């Protein structure tokens, strides 16, 4: 069913108005409301679904809690940073159309997907962009954990390339991100029956697959394996994944012993040292525990050194 008649004029909640433009869930492509159309170099999408669907809602409630423009930059301020991987909230709504309830939000516009740049690259990576990328996400995590949320859902179709600066990486989709610390409240080591997703079997958390809610050092070990896929275009568990119990058991006993895994997915040679370093540094967290994020990028910037490089900001894609 047709949601927007191309070319209408929709007005936000803050009365903000934006026209509605050609497809790029129900995403399209948005601008400011002007004479001229919507041209295929919007800066903004449009995301439309009913309003009794779970995940936009749980996406709103993200973007109006933590992305607002002057958060993010107030943040990029204070940490130094170059600039911030979550993409801004520009507005919502509620859109009415043949009688159905719609929720409508308004965020950035992103270039392509990283998957898809992988799959062009032979399913690899360099080193310096596995590293590069990987502290830019940190800064995201970073970020998302200190505003009560986790992700639980890291891969590479959920990052997203600034559409006109291709070294700014972005982490989106958080209609199934979690809160793991409402009002600075922790969640319990169990599982929360609001909550069904298990994230993406391949990259998902030992919590995750215990059926337990996500929590922070979860999110940090998703990262862990998107780098050895990244770097090596395979994960030991690939060919099992209609199988969670087998996943899971490979994961478990991968932590256990993160020498047999880097045997594992580095064969016949050595493995780049900060990656067996970011799994260790991580396996230490307890459920509860707050991350020593810059001791993981510590670790990332000592793996730039080892190759000759330096953070300049390069993803070299
Ligand atoms: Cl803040
Ligand atoms: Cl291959």
């Amino acid at each position: 069913a047709e949601q927007f008649a191309v070319g209408e004029i929709i007005t936000d909640m803050a009365a903000a108005a934006w026209k509605v433009g050609l497809p790029i869930g129900c995403i399209y492509l948005a601008d400011m409301n002007s004479s001229e159309s919507v041209g295929s170099d919007a800066p903004c999408v449009v995301k439309v679904e009913p309003s009794d669907n779970g995940p936009l809602f749980t996406e709103l409630k993200f973007y109006q809690r933590a992305a607002k423009p002057e958060q993010i930059q107030k943040w990029i301020r204070t940490r130094k940073l170059k600039y911030l991987g979550v993409p801004k909230y520009w507005g919502s709504g509620l859109h009415d159309k043949n009688g159905k309830s719609y929720r409508f939000m308004i965020m950035d516009r992103f270039g392509s997907d990283l998957q898809k740049i992988y799959e062009a690259n032979a399913k690899r990576f360099s080193r310096k962009t596995v590293l590069q990328l990987s502290l830019r996400i940190l800064d995201i995590l970073e970020y998302i954990h200190e505003h009560e949320y986790v992700h639980g859902d890291i891969k590479a179709s959920n990052l997203l390339l600034n559409y006109k600066n291709p070294d700014q990486v972005y982490l989106v989709d958080y209609g199934l991100a979690y809160r793991y610390c409402p009002e600075g409240v922790h969640k319990a080591y169990a599982a929360d029956p609001k909550r069904c997703h298990d994230g993406t079997i391949e990259f998902t958390s030992i919590d995750a697959h215990n059926g337990v809610a996500p929590s922070r050092r979860g999110d940090l070990e998703i990262l862990g394996y998107c780098m050895i896929q990244w770097l090596t275009g395979h994960l030991p568990w690939e060919d099992n994944l209609k199988d969670p119990k087998y996943v899971r058991d490979s994961k478990i006993r991968y932590r256990e012993n993160i020498a047999s895994l880097m045997d594992k997915c580095f064969p016949a040679a050595n493995a780049p040292g900060e990656i067996a370093k970011y799994m260790e540094t991580v396996k230490l967290l307890d459920y509860t525990e707050k991350p020593l994020y810059e001791n993981l990028r510590d670790i990332l910037l000592q793996g730039l050194k080892a190759i000759g490089s330096k953070d300049d900001g390069k993803l070299d894609l």
